[PDB]
């Protein structure tokens, strides 16, 4: 058969007797190109994907992946056939990732993903995603390549991409309220919900953006931002790398990156009973730990303030 998802199949397919090259549109065996081949005997049965190019197939694709970009199942099929040749171990009970391809970023990602509470909509990935977390994780990297529109190979940024990803769960009922104070313009209040709510980009520390935070002011001047009521299952908090120090039981995860724009390596770090870094396949643990850290993940439930 013929699919777009692997749950529709439409046997369209000219199963006994073919022999024009794969005039059915692209076509891909398991992920590999197969769109300029006539096919071989032990094909019959098997399931080929295609591009949707008809108005039924454009429909379960949007449906499944939610997006009609119609370069997204090719740049997914293209993707999916050099992850589906990294090796996944389980680290500490997690699946990591091998380094091959610059991946580092997208191992930390998977990582971090596995730590924290999201509910994707599209359902590939949370398909993908139950595979992944049960160790079998390639088309789960596959679609985020697609998704994040990179390519194997190409450099990738944490933060972009839980951002992106974040773009796709069910962010909805996540709610943050800050109040910034000003000396002269005094106080403005400040609501956010979504994606929004639980991304910040400026400080490491959340116990800093609860004490308060010094930011410019629309007038130029000296203000001071923080967080008056949180409610999400995490939050995000993200800055430039800078060396600081995470302490043990203080954060859930976090993701260090060492390097310069050209050449850089992310890694991983997690407090359990003790702080654990991953970097891919490797796995260390160290009770101190200080490092060029660029994102910090804290479990959350619901905050609020005690700032008169
Ligand atoms: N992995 C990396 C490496 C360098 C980075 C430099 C940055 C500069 C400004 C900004 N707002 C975010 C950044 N994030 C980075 C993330
Ligand atoms: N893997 C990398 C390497 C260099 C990077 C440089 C950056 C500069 C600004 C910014 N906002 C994000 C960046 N992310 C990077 C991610
Ligand atoms: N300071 C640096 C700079 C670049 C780096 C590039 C890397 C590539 C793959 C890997 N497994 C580890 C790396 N570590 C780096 C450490
Ligand atoms: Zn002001």
């Amino acid at each position: 058969f013929t699919t777009v998802d692997n749950i529709n199949l439409h046997t369209q397919v000219v199963d006994m007797s073919m022999t024009y090259g794969q005039q059915f549109g692209p076509t891909y065996l398991d992920g590999a190109d197969v769109t300029k081949i006539k096919p071989h005997n032990s094909h019959e049965g098997k399931t080929f994907y295609v591009l949707p190019n008809d108005d039924t197939l454009r429909v379960e694709a949007f449906e499944y992946y939610h997006t009609t970009d119609p370069s997204f199942l090719g740049r997914y099929m293209s993707a999916l056939n050099h992850t589906k040749k990294w090796k996944y171990p389980q680290v500490n009970g997690l699946t990591s990732i091998k380094w091959a391809d610059n991946n580092c970023y997208l191992a930390t990602a998977l990582l971090t993903l596995q730590q924290i509470e999201l509910k994707f909509n599209p359902p590939a990935l949370q398909d993908a995603y139950y595979r992944a977390r049960a160790g079998e994780a390639a088309n789960f990297c596959a679609l985020i390549l697609a998704y994040c529109n990179k390519t194997v190979g190409e450099l990738g940024d944490v933060r972009e991409t839980m951002s992106y990803l974040f773009q796709h769960a069910n962010l909805d009922s996540c709610k943050r309220v800050l109040n910034v104070v000003c000396k002269t313009c005094g106080q403005q209040q400040t609501t956010l919900k979504g994606v929004e709510a639980v991304m910040y980009m400026g400080t490491l520390s959340y116990e800093q953006f609860k004490k308060g935070v010094q930011i410019p002011c629309t007038c130029g001047k000296q203000a001071t931002k923080y967080l008056v009521q949180q409610e999400s299952p995490f939050v995000m908090m993200s800055a430039p790398p800078a060396q600081y120090e995470l302490k043990h039981g203080t954060f859930t995860c976090a993701s260090e990156y060492t390097g310069n724009y050209q050449c850089g390596h992310y890694k991983h770090i997690t407090s359990k009973e003790t702080l654990y870094c991953i970097d891919g396949a490797l796995l260390t643990k160290s009770s101190e730990y200080k490092g060029p850290i660029t994102d910090v993940f804290y479990k959350e439930n619901s905050y609020t303030t005690t700032i008169k």
